[PDB]
Parts: structure tokens; sequence; C-alpha cells
């Protein structure tokens, strides 16, 4: 804190997926969300404890700038850094 331009304000998003894919990020320890965190230098929460009408698990992201926190809004919604399946 007191820095002359630094800030503890972030960006921030979110995204529901389908509970069929849930485990596309969560599927061991988290480590392929870990993993984009690494990639953007971005941070994911995943909120299975919520579960919309459309059955569908909502994830959330934060990042210093949007030039960060969409790359990984952008990945987790074909490769999820785990879709090497197909």
């Amino acid at each position: 804190s007191g820095s002359h331009m630094k800030t503890c304000v972030v960006e921030k998003i979110k995204q529901w997926i389908p509970t069929t894919e849930v485990g596309k990020i969560l599927g061991n320890r988290a480590a392929v969300k870990k993993h984009i965190e690494r990639q953007f230098n971005c941070v994911i929460t995943v909120h299975t404890e919520v579960q919309s009408s459309f059955g569908a698990t909502p994830v959330e992201i934060v990042a210093q700038n949007k030039e960060q926190c969409q790359e990984a809004r952008n990945a987790v919604m074909s490769l999820m850094q785990s879709h090497q399946d197909k």
C-alpha cells in the first residue's frame, strides 16, 4: 500500500459450465485450474456449492488487468488445459 500508482483493485469475470465438464478443472487436486493461474498470472475460483436451474456450476476469475483476465476466461471455454481427450 501507499504506492504512487499501484492499487488493491483487480479485474473480475464470471461464467457457467455444465457439471459434465467441471471434472476438466477439478478432476485432480484442481492442478488443471492452477496451471491456468500460472499461465496468465490470474486466479480462478470454481463454486460447486452453487447450481443454477441450468444444472451448471459457476466459476470466477481475477487478475491484474483484462489483458490477463480475458486470456484465462477464453481458455476454459474450449481448452480447459485438459481437453486433450478430444
